[PDB]
């Protein structure tokens, strides 16, 4: 693509909308940059020479626009962005921008849980094999940050908002983990326009890569993955598990640092997407063995005085809180932290995880009243994660796991899920010992 002479509108600062306004900056067209917020994160690294509007968006600027470049955080349905879809002007996002110069084959990964983790590995599958890699989009860096000429292969984890401005996307290796109920906040039109915006990941993709199990992410001739059935799945033998490809034994599950089903299912997602990229089968199959996980990702920050502490902050979604519970192991009693921006979910799903003895839900939040509501004679409800802790470290005893796995976004309350997994593990260390 040529953006010499373009009028180019940006909506969004941040990591992202900066990465941008550089880009654009580069091939020398100065864009100007607007953004809701009052004060976006950011504007301070903006250099003064890009003119910006924030507070708001601004409609004189958006009509006048020859390109419009939104930020996955802004929703293409906002009444000022469909005015200008219908005046006929172009709308993309920086992932369009990426797909339009990268010169290096993409793997896409996209699905409501599991899209980081897959990302990851595929990173580090090519990694082992010795490929210039670059991993990032919607984790790690902007995707506009990993272009290289040296690169040899890309592998972007996208999300459905970034999918819903893509066109020009030609993956190589293209997968939906799987959809659960997500964003409705963002999807009037419910589960299938969510799943709509993750099928466009398959269009024009050489492989396509399916999950088994999960209908849904089916296109409406692809590679599949699952557990008892699919091209790659797993064979159970007496307590032990291996991945498999087409019945051939490939791994035998106890060399992976990682454990689970859902994650011995993100490894075979992971290696149907790395086979169809042509990486070697034995580099990745050793990635595998290496991999420890992702921060805040059921992640353990104290194991001490027979308590289990555990940072699983990235579920923001009812699916990924069911995959901590489901066929969790709790010696003693589950102390459970649910809060924050529920995004309009039904958690009604997590109620079946929540009967018996012994649990104890501690809410805090926007939603914390809704999700107290699941169980309320096992729930207390706060304002804050941190009024949760110190409310459930009194109660805690050895054999006992205090989960948080808040089935919600943080941004309530947060900058981010990163932070508020930060923030928990600070909290844990200072409550979990004497
Ligand atoms: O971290 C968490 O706790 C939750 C993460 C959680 N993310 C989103 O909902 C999400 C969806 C799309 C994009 C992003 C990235 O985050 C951004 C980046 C740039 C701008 C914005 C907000 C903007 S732009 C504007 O013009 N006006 C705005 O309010 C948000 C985040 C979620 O999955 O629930
Ligand atoms: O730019 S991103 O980090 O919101
Ligand atoms: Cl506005």
């Amino acid at each position: 693509a040529d953006y010499q002479g373009k009028n180019v509108v940006i909506i969004g600062l941040g990591l992202t909308g900066l990465s941008c306004v550089d880009f654009f900056l580069a091939r020398g067209v100065t864009p100007r940059v607007m953004d809701t917020r009052m004060t976006p994160p950011g504007l301070d690294k903006l250099p003064e020479a890009v003119e910006r509007h924030t507070g708001s968006l601004n409609d004189e600027w958006l009509m006048a626009a020859d390109l419009i470049v939104a930020s996955p955080g802004i929703a293409l349905a906002h009444p000022s962005l469909s005015a200008a879809a219908d005046a006929g002007i172009e709308i993309v996002g920086d992932i369009e921008l990426f797909c339009r110069e990268a010169q290096a084959p993409i793997v896409a990964i996209t699905g409501s849980n599991g899209k980081s983790t897959v990302t990851t590995l595929v990173g580090e599958m090519a990694k082992a094999a010795g490929v210039n890699v670059g991993v990032g989009g919607n984790i790690g860096l902007p995707a506009l940050m990993l272009l290289d000429d040296e690169c040899e292969l890309y592998v972007l984890e996208l999300s459905s908002f970034q999918l819903e401005t893509t066109s020009s996307l030609q993956a190589v290796a293209a997968t939906i983990l799987n959809v659960t109920e997500d964003h409705m906040d963002r999807y009037p039109f419910g589960l299938q326009q969510y799943r709509a915006a993750k099928l466009r990941i398959y269009e024009n993709a050489k492989v396509c890569v399916v999950n088994a199990d999960d209908a849904l992410t089916m296109p409406i001739r692809c590679v599949s993955f699952g557990v008892n059935m699919g091209d790659y799945h797993l064979n159970h033998q007496q307590g032990e598990t291996w991945l498999r490809v087409k019945g051939e034994k490939v791994l035998n599950v106890k060399e992976m640092k990682l454990s689970g089903q859902h994650n011995y299912t993100n490894a075979l997602a992971a290696l149907a997407l790395a086979d169809a990229a042509g990486l070697p089968r034995a580099s990745s199959l050793k990635a595998l063995t290496t991999f420890t996980g992702l921060p805040h990702r059921f992640e353990v920050v104290l194991e001490h005085n027979g308590v289990r502490w555990i940072n699983d902050s990235k579920a923001t979604n009812v699916g990924s809180t069911e995959a901590a519970l489901n066929g969790l192991h709790v010696d003693g009693t589950l102390h459970l932290l649910l809060g924050g921006d529920g995004k309009s979910a039904d958690f009604s799903p997590l109620a079946r995880y929540l009967n018996g003895d012994n649990v104890r839900l501690y809410c805090f939040g926007r939603d914390g009243a809704q999700l107290a509501a699941l169980r309320p004679e096992v729930a207390e409800q706060t304002e804050t994660m941190e009024q949760a802790m110190r409310l459930l470290a009194p109660r805690v005893q050895p054999g006992d796991m205090v989960l948080l796995s808040p089935a919600c976004a943080s941004l309530d309350q947060f900058k981010n899920f990163e932070q508020r997994g930060n923030e928990f593990a600070r909290l844990a260390k200072e409550l979990g010992s004497h």
